[PDB]
């Protein structure tokens, strides 16, 4: 996350992180008591969901390691060709219900589709510098604005689907490597998942592209309540 800042600890209680021992892999979004929503391209045979964390270095207190008992990506995603990022969406079922409260909380799914110019936020432990990469110990947040789908399609010709949405900031705020899977939150609801973006990150030329959650509400709510 560039053009951002260290969030207030546990001000994003839905924030999750995918780990392999002590290597950060991707972000995550707590959607259910026993469900995490992340980017499909973060799939790996082996990872830990880590909830209620702020500083990787130090003990914050609301840390919950949680194993995954189901890796459910979108059935229209294809992890084969690097040029296509369509349906980059995955739900991960947790082994047990996460210990809920004010520092660990499921975020609600947006029941309306977005509009260009709408206030939104992104968060992650991804690198805050581009092109040279140094990574943050603490969770970083930043504010972004969702782009019009037409201007979205102009910065990435023939790369943007209706199941995507662009979010960006002139002022330098844009997710980067390490932030995939993390949340895009608009009006206290999850509207998108960090998918892919600009080289280098933070270019005013190129925004960030996010899975469009308001499009997949039926598929998510189906497996949030029929697989859960
Ligand atoms: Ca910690």
């Amino acid at each position: 996350v560039l053009g951002g800042h260290e969030c207030q600890p546990h001000s994003q209680p839905w924030q999750a992180a995918l780990f392999q021992g002590q290597q950060l892999l991707c972000g995550g979004v707590l959607v259910g008591g026993n469900w995490v929503l992340t980017a499909a391209h973060c799939k790996k045979p082996k990872y830990t969901v880590r909830l209620g964390d702020h500083s990787l270095q130090n003990k914050d207190g609301p840390e919950q390691e949680i194993p995954v008992v189901q890796s459910i990506p979108h059935p229209c995603y294809n992890s084969s060709d690097v040029e296509d990022h369509n349906h980059d969406l995955m739900l991960l079922q947790l082994r047990d219900q996460a210990s809920l409260g004010s520092k660990v909380k499921p975020i609600s799914l947006a029941d309306h589709c977005t509009q260009p110019g709408q206030k939104c936020t992104v968060s992650g432990w991804g690198t805050v510098t581009s092109p040279r990469e140094n990574f943050p110990d603490t969770l970083n947040c930043a504010e972004v604005k969702i782009f019009p789908q037409k201007k979205c399609e102009d910065a990435y010709p023939g790369q943007i689907t209706d199941g995507m949405v662009c979010a960006g900031s002139s002022k330098g705020a844009d997710t980067c490597q390490g932030d995939s899977g993390g949340p895009l939150v608009c009006d206290g609801a999850l509207q998108g998942i960090t998918s892919w973006g600009s080289d280098p990150c933070g270019r005013s030329d190129k925004p960030g592209v996010y899975t469009n959650i308001c499009r997949y509400l039926d598929w998510i709510k189906k497996i949030i309540g029929s697989k859960g």
